[PDB]
């Protein structure tokens, strides 16, 4: 890719502590209900604050999103209807200043299937909170190894690696979705790297 910095560390599935984002990932943990609920709030269609999610195509099935940071920046609209989660990513720059990554809500409805394919840079690692994960049916393959989410609970995976998304449950996966810029990115790089 045009957006990939050389020799940065390269392995589908990280721990918290490999990232060294404990205190996000703790964070993101202690406070997950409450993100849950935020999420639940607007999630009303009537509503209308989940727009589709086009970062990917999908072979079938529904898939929506409600973004709080893009490229670093806020959006000022979303975070009204998410006051409590903005104000808690507030403290963790290493998110919201990710110019090469996003944090959303992601919800994916039953029947869905998101082919296989890369994002678009090694310079970010993607985090997914659970936050409504039905009992059965949906997972995540990254690379060669396949796994599910837990409600409450923090994956985080190098999405520059094909990855690939089932929704096989009767009812709706929640999820949150922060990106972190690659650790071992230097300042200087976090400051100038272009976004995508
Ligand atoms: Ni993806």
């Amino acid at each position: 890719s045009l957006y990939n910095v050389n020799g940065l560390k390269a392995q589908p599935w990280w721990t918290p502590k490999e990232t060294g984002y404990t205190e996000l990932v703790k964070s993101l943990e202690r406070n997950w209900k409450l993100i849950r609920d935020e999420g639940l709030a607007v999630m009303d269609k009537a509503k209308g604050l989940f727009l589709p999610e086009d970062e990917n195509l999908r072979e079938k099935g529904d898939w929506s999103q409600f973004t709080l940071w893009q490229q670093g920046r806020r959006n000022e609209n979303a975070c009204k209807g998410a006051p409590k989660t903005c104000t808690l990513l507030e403290k963790f720059p290493e998110t919201t200043g990710c110019r090469r990554g996003q944090i959303k809500y992601s919800i994916m409805h039953p029947g869905t299937h998101v082919w296989p394919h890369t994002g678009p840079t090694n310079c970010r690692l993607r985090m997914h909170l659970g936050l409504v994960i039905p009992k059965e049916g949906c997972k995540i393959r990254c690379a060669n190894e396949t796994k599910t989410w837990e409600e409450g609970k923090v994956l985080i995976f190098d999405d520059s690696f094909e990855h690939e998304v089932w929704q096989d449950a009767s009812s709706f996966r929640l999820i949150f979705i922060v990106d972190v810029w690659h650790p071992e990115l230097t300042p200087q790089q976090r400051r100038s790297l272009p976004a995508i």
